[PDB]
């Protein structure tokens, strides 16, 4: 059986090849998840072919239909056996599917253009001058929505009231806000992400302070799934054997232009 | 029913209450593990016995007899329900007993007494009159046994035949090492217990340089079992609303002695 293999299309994690129209299955995409992918189905031993998310999205529960979207509701409806992505885990996520160890590490982060007076969350929400914002669904704004911390709630209330708009809809939106705004916009994004956008040339990108959460993105099985266990341990091995961090800094410093 | 919480004394993830012989139950222990215990417990919903491992090891399987000891063991041979404690997640463990998502982070590490001139692990390689060595067992040991990388390869060569031994059988014996040893010797432990010791009394070691690896604790269940699903679910949760943050910096921050 050929094992559907859901992701999402987020660079450097999945990209299209260049040609891809001239190539077929999952040779049409490259990138860091493509790697682990392989990597992951090598020592499963299976067979698998890579889907995209059919309604582009990571996945979130929705609040009156209750129904699940997105890479998740492939996963817990039988539309995919595993998930291989940045998918951040977290506890609403983690109580219909089930995540491996983290395959990588990573928190909550500032964006900004180098210049911008600005160094930490707290520099932040003491001014208004410097607007600033999260993507426009996913774990960075449920973090805002949720936290009780005295500047975060601040934060919130006023990322929520913002217009126009603080929110985008991809990173690429966010950052390509960050380089137009000439300093006047943030942009609140994980630090894997962040990192990456830092080595891309223009150059003029740049996290700044600390990260304001831990976290980490795992691949997702079904609940129950009889490869979850196999999967599990072969992220582990990879872990290990250091070929995450070759992995890392393949697609993240060796293909960095700064 | 009852369930039976194994755990091992560790500083400070696990201590006795000075006056703990006019105490009785899980009342005569404090520290980190003790309170991640409680959390646990109540997310879930669940009575439990704190049990002290009788052979005072965290886990590894006997090369001739080829039995598992420690609080591995006694979740492989089902005298203990869950093990809440400073267990490194591993791909061996993993392979037969199940661990939560990481409840906190770490990596190999370096404990110097002050002054000592090194500040890696390559300055301990290229030298002889300091000796260096870590715990007679456990995941930091075996990243030396089985690493490729050429320093650690000279470092794990080094350790193994060194005399008098460089393995210490404790955090305790090891520390007492690097401050009696007048410079002379270096610890090479987890960054976690390295942070808590530096922070700790008189005030004579530090932690130096970066982390050789980067790891995890998880509390550790038997492999498929039931309650697996719920404990982890209890980490994340603990970790979103920000109490696994507060419990570290009560443990090895707030207290701070240096
Ligand atoms: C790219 C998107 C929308 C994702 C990636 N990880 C997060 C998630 O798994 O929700 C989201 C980003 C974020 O929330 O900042
Ligand atoms: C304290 C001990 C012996 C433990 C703690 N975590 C590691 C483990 O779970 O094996 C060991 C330390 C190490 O290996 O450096
Ligand atoms: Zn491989
Ligand atoms: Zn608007
Ligand atoms: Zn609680
Ligand atoms: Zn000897």
């Amino acid at each position: 059986r050929t094992i559907v293999v859901t992701t999402i299309l987020e660079s450097p994690y999945v990209m299209y090849k260049k040609n891809h129209e001239q190539l077929e299955g999952n040779e049409r995409y490259e990138g860091y998840c493509v790697d682990l992918a392989y990597e992951i189905a090598k020592h499963v031993r299976i067979k698998y072919k890579l889907s995209i998310v059919g309604d582009g999205k990571y996945g979130a529960r929705d609040p009156e239909t209750k129904i699940w979207n997105g890479m998740v509701g492939e996963l817990v409806y039988g539309r995919a056996d595993i998930a291989v992505a940045p998918l951040t885990i977290t506890l609403v996520r983690e109580e219909v599917i089930d995540f491996s160890k983290p395959f990588m590490s990573l928190g909550i982060s500032i964006m900004i253009k180098k210049g911008t007076p600005i160094e930490s969350a707290e520099d932040l929400a003491k001014q208004t001058e410097i607007a600033y914002g999260t993507l426009a669904s996913g774990s960075t704004k449920e973090f805002f929505r949720r936290s009780k911390i005295a500047v975060y709630e601040k934060m919130w209330s006023y990322m929520k009231s913002a217009e126009p708009s603080v929110f985008t809809k991809t990173t690429a939106d966010g950052v390509a806000r960050v380089r137009k705004s000439k300093g006047k916009f943030a942009f609140l994004l994980e630090s894997t992400m962040n990192e990456y956008i830092e080595q891309r040339k223009p150059c003029d990108t740049m996290k700044v302070g600390g990260n304001l959460d831990s976290k980490g993105y795992g691949v997702a099985t079904p609940k129950g799934s009889a490869l979850g266990n196999a999967v599990n341990l072969a992220v582990l091995k990879l872990n290990e054997q250091g070929l995450l961090d070759k992995l890392k800094n393949k697609w993240w410093y060796d293909k960095g232009e700064c």
